[PDB]
């Protein structure tokens, strides 16, 4: 048995009648799927618990994400191997807390709103990776550090200083946020984890045996930015949004890093400086993407590799072979 | 009138009897101070609402922080200028939800635990500055970017690469976390805001007219690390924990930066690269602290300034006068 808890936001103002309609249909369909649960709403926020056979639940849940009347769905907990039903009497018990006024529910419905309002804000400042760990019943703070091989991704906007010196504050942030949004969307799509933003820089990493997906994310980013530049409106600052990209491979420490007040779940190691160094080299070369031979050697597909003879790196241990992809972009 | 909501963790296992004892005494003292509220507990978590005259509330609250039976106090909301009492009938109404079993409270007490467990984890990955903004009724995501003068603080561990190459993974993280903890404690104490950890680096900033407090935090850090090195156990890696420090002043953008999935409330601008550049210069000089003349010119106290003739900076616009403090440390 699987039990699923989640929360969402009202996509549009719903009346107490529309909510009841959802509960009724939900009750009918859950009655036949041998599913039980409870649906609660409070000042434009939905809360639902859903329990039953994992297969049947997976079906119902993915259909709930299709529902237009709510958005910002976030699953707080996914229990597997459950043996007991929390609410074996209710196929769907709807509880509109906005109308309930029992004196004992009053202190609890206030705290619930306060805790939820705060939670939904912390989400935006939190990495989506932590939420997945929490949902699985693992406390990410209790994770012990470990050494692991990763592909480190570094990309940095070209000559961002001029933007700040010639554009209003609102437009600079708009340019950098658009860039971060494009990078994050493609990296996450290829399995990458965006760990840190460093000024106008994106820091990310891939599994150590995923060099093909790091190269493909890099290439797709460069393609997306070229379409972005050519399709931007007239006089838009996005027309001159260029980036470099550097990829390196190496053994890094992954784990909780920081102080008692704040910490990050990120990586640490030499491969970070190499990736950063390589990204910087793109300013000198015509190629916007450069990577080490350990990345090139870890790829499984037959990329159009080009061997670059500009390995003037500093701070490393020995010589490093530099590579790029020879295509219309680079 | 002021209404105060907060949550805390049981410092030790409390029985339902000890809790009732807290409520009773709380009721007696709140009855005379014209104070009303509600105290709720759930699986080792306290929740309390407190409302009344701001002065009387401030007194009660600071005494509650003195109570040893709970810890990790975090105020979720501080309403000021309140006109209505939420619970005008209860000086202190205690509700032990662990024992309550009303069928209607059951779905709500589960969600409450799930939301709280998650919240308390997100706190550790969240900057304490966001929580203060949320408590005041301001949504930090709706804050618009602005240009502002700041003193940027940069400090970086000296030769951290050797630590990773010669110590087990657990001890490296222990060394960097101890360093981050020392830096954060002193910076926060002097009014500074620690915004980002960049590998073995601490990035922080001060108000633009607080150069004296940035210099004093820097000096105190260097003193703390010297005591840490001399007092460490035998063969401890903390004996060789050294840091550099760079301070710069300039106009930076402050605001929400990132993508739709994750964003940071941080700064951006040239002063960041200058502070980072200055910190790096300490590797060449005997002084562990260096700062620009704009920092030196913004100080109000009569520091023992020393004018450094090593302004070989790169990437800047023009020459930059370098300064340090001449004392037993540097
Ligand atoms: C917050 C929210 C919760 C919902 N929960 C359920 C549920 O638990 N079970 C269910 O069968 N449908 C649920 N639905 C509705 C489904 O998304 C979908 O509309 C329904 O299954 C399709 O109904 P139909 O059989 O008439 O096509 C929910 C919708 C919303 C907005
Ligand atoms: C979660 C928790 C909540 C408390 N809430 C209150 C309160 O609302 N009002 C109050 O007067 N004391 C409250 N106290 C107790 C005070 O911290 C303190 O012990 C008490 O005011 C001192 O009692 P005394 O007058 O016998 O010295 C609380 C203690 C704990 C652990
Ligand atoms: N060492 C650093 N550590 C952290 N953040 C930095 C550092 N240097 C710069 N930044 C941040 O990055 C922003 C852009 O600096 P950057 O070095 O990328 O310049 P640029 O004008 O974009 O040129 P380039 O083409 O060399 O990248 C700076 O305003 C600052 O916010
Ligand atoms: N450009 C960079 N951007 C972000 N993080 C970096 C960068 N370079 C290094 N790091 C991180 O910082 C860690 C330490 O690198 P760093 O350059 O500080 O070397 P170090 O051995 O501590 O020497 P130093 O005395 O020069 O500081 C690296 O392992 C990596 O985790
Ligand atoms: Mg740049
Ligand atoms: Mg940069
Ligand atoms: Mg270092
Ligand atoms: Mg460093």
């Amino acid at each position: 048995m699987k039990r699923l808890t989640y929360i969402s936001k009202f996509s549009r103002p719903l009346s107490g009648d529309e909510i009841e309609a959802i509960g009724r249909i939900s009750s009918q369909k859950n009655q036949q799927a041998n599913v039980t649960g409870v649906l609660l709403c409070l000042d434009g926020i939905f809360f639902q618990i859903l329990e039953g056979e994992a297969e049947k639940i997976d079906r119902i849940y993915e259909r709930i994400l299709a529902d237009e009347r709510h958005t910002d769905i976030l699953c707080l907990k996914s229990e597997v191997e459950v043996q007991e039903r929390m609410f074996p009497d209710w196929s769907m018990q709807t509880i509109n807390l906005d109308e309930n006024t029992d004196f004992l529910i009053r202190p609890i419905k206030v705290l619930l709103q306060t805790l939820t309002e705060s939670h939904r804000i912390l989400e935006k400042y939190t990495q989506p990776s932590i939420f997945k760990i929490i949902s699985q019943g693992t406390n990410p703070l209790n994770i012990r550090p470990k050494a692991v091989e990763k592909i480190v991704f570094f990309s940095d906007i070209v000559s961002f200083s001029t933007f700040a010196e010639k554009l209003p504050v609102e437009e600079v942030v708009s340019v950098v946020n658009s860039y971060f949004s494009v990078c994050t969307a493609i990296i996450t799509r290829q399995g990458g984890e965006v760990t840190k933003f460093i000024g106008d820089c994106v820091m990310a990493y891939f599994d150590g045996d995923c060099a093909d997906q790091a190269i493909q994310a890099s290439l797709d980013i460069l393609m997306e930015l070229e379409i972005l530049r050519n399709s931007a409106p007239e006089g838009s600052p996005l027309r001159v949004l260029y980036s470099g990209i550097g990829l390196a491979k190496g053994k890094v420490i992954e784990g909780n890093i920081g102080s008692e007040l704040k910490r990050d779940y990120t990586i640490l190691g030499d491969a970070v400086n190499v990736a950063a160094r390589l990204e910087a080299l793109t300013r000198q070369l015509s190629q916007a993407l450069v990577f080490s031979s350990e990345v090139k050697n870890s790829a499984t597909k037959s990329w159009n590799f080009i061997w670059l003879t500009d390995s003037e790196l500093k701070g490393k241990s020995e010589s490093i072979d530099i590579y790029s992809i020879d295509n219309e972009m680079t």
